[PDB]
């Protein structure tokens, strides 16, 4: 009654922090200026406690990079021990084809907004 | 409905007629892996067309950055057109308004369900 609570207590994902048309606009600008890159959002699964939070959320991935190279890149950015379990979920599932360019993966897995969303965790769910 | 179907003269098969939907889905998979920064474009002459010649080659891997207005110039040159000859490059039956955006951008709005981008060239806009 005395103090007014603003916003919602829970951390918002990227998708949740931006309007659908903001997102669609962000992608337009990327496809226009970085036409050989794929726009990828990369977030730590909500309940995660073994893995650190990435420094950044918004990435541009060269068409040619495959999922296994991406996994290795993110493991290194996060400075993981080689023994630490790590999964990179694309729409809630690990990708089977880890040697196909992300430009191809993008065509099957991209969101309606044009972004490709990934979530990393120490369990595969 | 008692109206007649006036069949066209069967000519050379188009790309979709030569290949099944699954062979084309498979072709796109290969091509996307082999050329991740290119768009696979099928470019064929409008079946009704008289003014413009037929090009020998119909299957083009276009670099993502290339725009529609660069692509048009490429095709007008391969056809060896006179500079006054009307020419249109139709995507799903229409001229593209956006003529200095990357073809990779176009692709995402206009691609066929099989994953190829189809175009048809004509001396009228239809």
């Amino acid at each position: 009654e005395e103090w007014v609570e603003l916003g919602s207590p829970s951390e918002k994902t990227f998708k949740q922090r931006r309007t659908f048309e903001q997102r669609v606009e962000d992608v337009r600008l990327i496809r226009e200026q970085h036409p050989t890159k794929i726009p990828v959002i990369i977030e730590r699964y909500k309940g995660e406690k073994q893995l650190p939070v990435l420094d950044k959320t918004k990435f541009l991935v060269p068409d040619h990079v495959n999922m296994s190279e991406l996994i290795k890149i993110i493991r290194r950015r996060l400075q993981l021990n080689a023994n630490q379990a790590f999964f990179l979920l694309v729409n809630g599932h690990s990708m089977v084809s880890v040697s196909t360019p992300i430009s191809e993966v993008y065509e099957s897995e991209k969101d309606e907004d044009g972004f490709l969303y990934m979530v990393y965790a120490s369990q595969e769910t």
